[PDB]
DNA sequence: AGGCATGCCTAGGCATGCCT
DNA sequence: AGGCATGCCTAGGCATGCCT
């Protein structure tokens, strides 16, 4: 009966992972990956490549669905939107809803979904499994506003959870992570994990 | 017969105990929790996480009431209600009453009750057992005063009542805290456990 | 077209001018007058006297409107009136409605006036001229919020506005002072005098 | 022809002038007004005092129109109006259109237009000239949006064109200055016009 | 990439009905 | 009458997209 999605890592029968690529610390790097804060810190509609990781294969039909959280117990509640300006700028695909947070790009098959309960959106593709000689497959997401816009994440941080799901619904694995979109990556992920050791 | 809600702490059958998140001690944090004085700190209409453990679980149709008293003697019998400010600021979320002190956010079965015979209100959500590898579940409630509010709590201190009921309103578990809401909760549970220790 | 009354001082062909009492400004005095800061310092519902002189008889039909105003810039449009906590007191004495700030007592003839253009709110008495060998005639006036009041005044200051008309509606005088309702009224106009000095 | 408005200051034959009230700076004073700069800060709706001095008295049915126009080369021909947050903020006084940078408040009979050839915005009040011994007569405006509103002004300083018109539409006087709406007003002066001097 | 911007987070300290 | 309460005013300093 909440209406917040858990984000409790639940790895499930098939060894569910996420996996993300060793990027460059660079001031503006596009996106980058903290493995000590599991946080991710990448520009306003640039790609994030997020590697799915099973020990064995799912049934088939099973799907892939990605969902924003507001992390702090403060903002659980609230429905995590774009701001009413990016909302109205119309750069949207064509497929993604302009108030959607979290796009796919590059994949025939998206959907964008919306629960009638709780009002909150989410992107699905359906599971592929690797290339033979591959361990991993790689969805890539775009996050459309940066944590920091008014009326909209200002500035509050986000999870994005990412759960394996069966043809009908059913959970099959979840993990999550948190996420800051933001105008200079590198600089905010060092400054945070300093901030993290210093206190 | 007597028109006060009863405060004694009940573990039950199911062996039903409260438990609190630990807060900074920063000035005005939002909610804080202090252990020597079994008291919540926090401030108006933030959030208040409040977790529910059982040894075992209940039977189902099980709910989790929350109803607000005056702690002292003295105020008992006076129904706690939200002062007139607040009462007509219009800012219900559509399902609490505006009169209500105490609200649940996030949850789609909230139930906002009167008592008949008392006029005492109270929320209400179903139970609901933790997920498969969590000790605990946790609600979040919202107090729609400052405990300082003229022609409301008026400085007077609450006591939060959480009982566990089953279907048929039969009790199976009791615990309280006492409540200040306030502008600094830091502040507010440094002074109050200082003037503990030095009287 | 302003919906601000004026407050400019008039005293206008008829000589009108505003006495006060010489109070004992011991800490909690029921009122007091400060010339410096032409300000009344007064307790809740404590009786006012306010004195009207004037240098010219007026003519018959002649009235006495009093009206709050906030004294500041930023809140001058905003009307008047009694917070919901006192508005829901019951204590009307039956003549004045329940939300009007201001109040005349110990007079047969008072009326209270709620402007339909402006919705503020008046008490009107009519005028009358001092009895032989004396100077001045006095009204009483009652404040029935403190200044504090929340959601009513809210700690903002209030000037009140007196002003003489004619029966056909013309301004025969106009006089203001600024009001403090608070508990003790002695400090409180002791403090804000210092306060004065010291600038 | 042009769709910008012009900002050449003209008195007129009437001596139309702007006066401006003196404000403590301290570090947010919600308005101030800087000589040097000829131009005002302001926090996001509050009140804006702006004298009308004039030394002879304009014709009856003049009204006071105020329009704000980007002032830098590069931004002049774009429509000044609130950002898309605030134009969705539903916080009008059933009046302004949710759309209008600029309201007056305390006024009557207060308009708000539409130019159906350059779509800018204006409010326009009537003019009334000073009561008898007073000087001027004061407008209360308030600006819907900080200047650096994502969307909307977006960190560009605005002009504010004040124009008194006769009933016919004569241009009767012009006179107009720089704002900054801003949380810190009176730091935000300060900081300018040490930029000022250090030029 | 360096460094400014500017709403907003923070703590010190005052307020003011009310307790003694 | 003295002195505490407690929401909130004040100033310092951080934020973070963006200018140079
Ligand atoms: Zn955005
Ligand atoms: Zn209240
Ligand atoms: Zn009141
Ligand atoms: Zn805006």
């Amino acid at each position: 009966s909440s209406s917040v999605p858990s984000q409790k890592t639940y790895q499930g029968s098939y060894g569910f992972r996420l996996g993300f690529l060793h990027s460059g610390t660079a001031k503006s790097v596009t996106c980058t990956y903290s493995p000590a804060l599991n946080k991710m810190f990448c520009q306003l509609a640039k790609t994030c490549p997020v590697q799915l990781w099973v020990d064995s294969t799912p049934p088939p039909g099973t799907r892939v669905r990605a969902m924003a959280i507001y992390k702090q117990s403060q903002h659980m509640t609230e429905v995590v939107r774009r701001c009413p300006h990016h909302e109205r700028c119309s750069d949207s695909d064509g497929l993604a809803p302009p108030q959607h947070l979290i796009r796919v790009e590059g994949n025939l098959r998206v959907e964008y979904l919306d629960d009638r309960n709780t009002f909150r959106h989410s992107v699905v593709v359906p599971y592929e499994p690797p290339e033979v000689g591959s361990d991993c497959t790689t969805i890539h997401y775009n996050y459309m506003c940066n944590s920091s816009c008014m009326g909209g994440m200002n500035r509050r941080p986000i999870l994005t959870i990412i759960t394996l799901e069966d043809s009908s619904g059913n959970l099959l694995g979840r993990n999550s992570f948190e996420v800051r979109v933001c105008a200079c990556p590198g600089r905010d992920r060092r400054t945070e994990e300093e901030n993290l050791r210093k206190k």
